[PDB]
């Protein structure tokens, strides 16, 4: 419908493309890996908007336009998201990461998730759960409560 814009955001773990898994505490908390790396993909409605990058806990992950969705309406981004120097979640099974994603000339994106980032010799802690395809999400860049840019304050 008018305004409203459809995301969703997919982690594949490298180097096979596997499945990323969340578990319930207390609610959904993604399971992650450190020193390891993700295949990150985008599908974005409507096909006009134009994306530059997702930022997933201060990490830059450069998006690339790829194509349009297979069997689909969206249009597909992805980039390689490097969990390389990332922390361990040390104690209380789950921590909040920042995930951020620009549109261009419409609004940005932003979200919370819990995640657990797993030490990278666990491995096998981390890829087993629940797994989830894709996070699917909708947007409103002109809902009443969207907040919009200030972009300058003069006194006069
Ligand atoms: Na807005």
């Amino acid at each position: 419908l008018p305004g409203i814009v459809r995301l969703s955001i997919a982690l594949r773990i490298q180097p096979n493309d596997g499945p990323v898994f969340f578990k319930v505490d207390g609610n959904r908390t993604i399971k992650l890996l450190t020193g390891s790396s993700y295949k990150v993909e985008v599908k974005i409605k409507p096909t006009t908007l134009q994306v530059e990058n997702i930022s997933i806990g201060g990490v830059l992950v450069p998006l690339e336009l790829k194509c349009k969705e297979p069997d689909g309406e969206r249009v597909v981004y992805t980039g390689i998201y490097d969990t390389e120097g990332v922390a361990p979640t040390k104690s209380g099974e789950r921590q909040p990461i920042q995930i951020t994603m620009p549109f261009t000339d419409i609004g940005t994106f932003e979200t919370v998730w819990q995640v657990k980032f797993y030490n990278y010799h666990k491995r096998d802690h981390c890829q087993w759960g629940s797994p989830f395809s894709v996070i699917e999400y909708e947007c409103k860049p002109n809902e009443t409560r969207s907040l919009m840019w200030v972009n300058k304050e003069s006194f006069l």
